[PDB]
C-alpha cells in the first residue's frame, strides 16, 4: 500500500514495482539461496516509448513475472537490459529476457565471470568501462565502473534526469549490519570504490541498494562504514 516492499511481503515468484521518480521504478523480487530467502532490487528507466531494464529479478520465473508486472503497471516494451555484475540476482533471467525480445548487455568482465561460474550470459559487451572511474552513456542512464567492491565487475547506474543513483550490490541499505554476501568481494578496495561514487555523483537524491530499502546519499557512507568494520 505504498511503502517500499520488504522480504516477508513478497512471496518467491512475485514481483513488485515501486515508483522512484518520473520515469524511474525499482523492481523487487525474492529468492531462496542456500536455504534462506532474500529480497533484491533492480531498476526500470523510461526510454521514450520503450523501457531500459537494469538487472534481472533473480531467476527465470521471477524474471518472467517481472515482465508481466511491467506490462500490467507500465505497458511499454522492455527493449534493452543491463546486468550490473555476474551473480544470479543480476543475470539469472537473462535467457528469459533474450527470448522475450530484450537485448541483454553487460561488461566484458561480467560476461567472462558469468560464463566461468555457469550463470546466464548477457549477449552484448559494454566496452569503455574497464578502468575505475570510467563512465559511458546507455540510453537514459550513465553506467559507471567505480572499481572492485562487492565484486570486481560491479557497475553503478545514474539516471541524470532524476538524480537517481542505483548502486547495485556495491551499496547497502541503512539497516545493514553486515557486508552481505562477500564471497567475491574486495573488502580492502570497496571503501575506495565507494569514495569514487561519492565524488562522481554528489547531486544524487535517491540511492538504491542492490538489496533493501532506498534512501539518500548516506547509504554510501554507511556502506563504507559497514565494509570497514567487517574487514576489521
Ligand atoms: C545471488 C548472490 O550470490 C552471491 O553473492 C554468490 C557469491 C558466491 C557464490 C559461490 N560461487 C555464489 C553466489 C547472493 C545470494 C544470497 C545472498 C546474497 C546477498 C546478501 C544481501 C544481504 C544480506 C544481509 N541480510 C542477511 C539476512 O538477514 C539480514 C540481512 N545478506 C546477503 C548478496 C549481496 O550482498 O549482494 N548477494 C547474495
Ligand atoms: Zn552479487
Ligand atoms: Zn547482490
Amino acid at each position: 500500500s505504498g511503502e517500499y516492499p520488504t522480504v516477508n511481503e513478497i512471496p518467491v515468484g512475485e514481483v513488485r514495482l515501486y515508483q522512484i521518480a518520473d520515469g524511474v521504478w525499482s523492481h523487487i523480487a525474492t529468492q531462496s539461496f542456500d536455504g534462506a530467502v532474500y529480497p533484491s532490487n533492480g531498476l526500470i528507466v523510461r526510454d521514450g516509448d520503450e523501457l531500459l531494464l537494469i538487472d534481472t529479478a533473480w531467476g527465470a520465473k521471477n524474471t518472467a513475472a517481472l515482465l508481466a508486472e511491467i506490462e500490467k503497471q507500465i505497458g511499454l516494451p522492455v527493449t534493452r537490459a543491463v546486468s550490473t555484475h555476474f551473480h544470479d540476482d543480476r543475470v539469472g533471467g537473462v535467457d528469459v529476457l533474450r527470448a522475450a525480445g530484450v537485448a541483454t548487455y553487460a561488461s566484458p568482465s561480467t560476461r567472462r565471470l558469468a560464463e566461468a561460474e555457469g550463470n546466464e550470459i548477457p549477449t552484448h559487451s559494454l566496452e569503455g568501462l574497464s578502468s575505475s572511474g570510467d563512465a559511458v552513456r546507455f540510453g537514459p542512464v550513465e553506467l559507471f565502473y567505480p572499481g572492485a567492491a562487492h565484486s570486481t565487475d560491479n557497475l553503478v547506474v545514474y539516471v541524470p534526469s532524476a538524480n537517481v543513483l542505483y548502486g547495485g550490490c556495491a551499496v547497502h541499505e541503512l539497516s545493514s549490519t553486515s557486508a552481505g554476501n562477500v564471497a567475491d568481494a574486495d573488502l580492502a578496495e570497496w571503501p575506495t570504490s565507494v569514495e569514487r561514487i561519492q565524488k562522481h555523483y554528489p547531486e544524487a537524491e535517491v540511492v538504491i541498494p542492490g538489496h533493501g530499502l532506498p534512501g539518500g546519499l548516506d547509504l554510501l557512507q554507511h556502506t563504507a562504514n559497514v565494509v570497514k568494520a567487517h574487514k576489521n
